[PDB]
């Protein structure tokens, strides 16, 4: 039962991967833990209308660069949420709820719309997932 902290969103820090052309690579093993901070532009005025949307979606909209509408857990920071703050920890067991235990054979992929397109403003669209890459990939097999 280890833990230590990858993952280290700090605004708009620096990371391991530092987008390679990806984006964002997590580590889907348990030893690890992951927290996301975000302070938004609200009291600070410094991001000057900036908010983003992460959103888990296929490599399918990976390549469209759009979300699904299915969608609903919305992340990296949105208007009607402000500051963004959580933690994940991969834990052995989770009596609380299965969706913070992880699953082997797996992949898990997510996407985001950092361009903020005129066609994406509010709709599910963007432009970043075709050129910064703002998408994430988790590989766990064995």
């Amino acid at each position: 039962s280890k833990s230590i902290v990858l993952e280290p969103i700090y605004w708009n820090s620096s990371n391991s991967k530092f987008l390679p052309g990806q984006g964002l690579v997590l580590y889907p093993q348990i030893g690890d833990k992951l927290d996301i901070i975000c302070p938004k532009v609200d009291s600070k005025t410094v991001g000057q209308y900036e908010y983003y949307k992460v959103y888990m979606v296929d490599k399918d909209q990976a390549d469209r660069c759009t979300i699904k509408k299915e969608n609903t857990p919305l992340l990296n920071c949105a208007k009607p949420d402000q500051d963004i703050k959580f933690t994940i920890k991969f834990q052995e067991f989770s009596p609380n709820l299965w969706g913070l235990e992880f699953q082997k054979n797996k992949d898990y992929y997510i996407i985001s719309t950092s361009n903020g397109s005129l066609e994406g403003l509010d709709n599910q669209e963007g432009g970043v997932c075709q050129t910064r890459a703002m998408k994430i990939l988790m590989k766990v097999g064995q």
